[PDB]
């Protein structure tokens, strides 16, 4: 019965957090796509609801984690729905509250 | 006039920060969608930029928050434009810079 | 050979980390779009892969920030991608780790 009508989609790529066009991860993150299409993709295309999730679920900001000896390591992307907790420590105490002005996240010394 | 051609949208669900497919908000995370079609939307559809720009400010990071007790409490979503306080504390000094490589927070000791 | 079918997108605005309409950026944050079909838009167009890309990495938590002498300054956008330090004070240590339940920041006193 119908006509069916495609239209053309882009993909849309993720690198630490952040998003980019086939292209601009091909040639200015140096990563690889799938293929040639998604390697010259300027995202001139349309999306999908399922790319858009996926694609907003991969972005966040990137946080520097300490290592075992609590040096300096790699930053971790903090993605949509990461949880993050500020923790007491020694001789200090956390509190983290929610009001007009938004959140606030406070040490005190003990 | 002219001719109309319906192209099918897909809904972008949200719980805690992250976004999901409607099949995917009512099989993994027992949320019942408006209806029967939500429930089986895959996300193969179109979306409108205001579902994006409405989904996209839904989405962030979680942060654990403490309660009027300064005991653990709920996470709160940290969602697109929340402001978020790094205050100083009883013997503490906070401080936030922004510079070349980003944000530095730090908590000196008085 | 192909007939043309143009479909009509819509702007996606930003501000302070948050997504809006054309029309909420002008109207609710006194914004002045391009033009008067900005403006006006309500948001009910489509999207495309750069258009998402673009508007998604403007948008992120804002962070309270500190002046040269120490004292609040203006907030800034923690966009998709922005690196932020949990820097050690003095009389402190910063950890910051991650895990099944998330990140976890920490300062201990020295």
């Amino acid at each position: 019965t119908e006509v069916k009508i495609g239209a053309k989609t882009s993909v849309m790529k993720e690198k630490d957090g952040k998003l980019f066009t086939g292209k601009a991860n091909k040639e200015t993150n140096k990563v690889d796509g799938a293929n040639a299409t998604e390697d010259a993709d300027e995202g001139k295309g349309l999306v999908t609801a399922k790319d858009v999730i996926d694609a907003v679920n991969k972005t966040g900001w990137r946080i520097k984690t300490t290592d075992a000896n609590g040096q300096n390591g790699d930053f971790a992307t903090v993605a949509s729905g990461t949880n993050v907790t500020f923790a007491s420590g020694n001789g200090t105490t956390a509190t983290v509250t929610n009001g007009t002005d938004g959140i606030t996240v406070k040490y005190d010394a003990k």
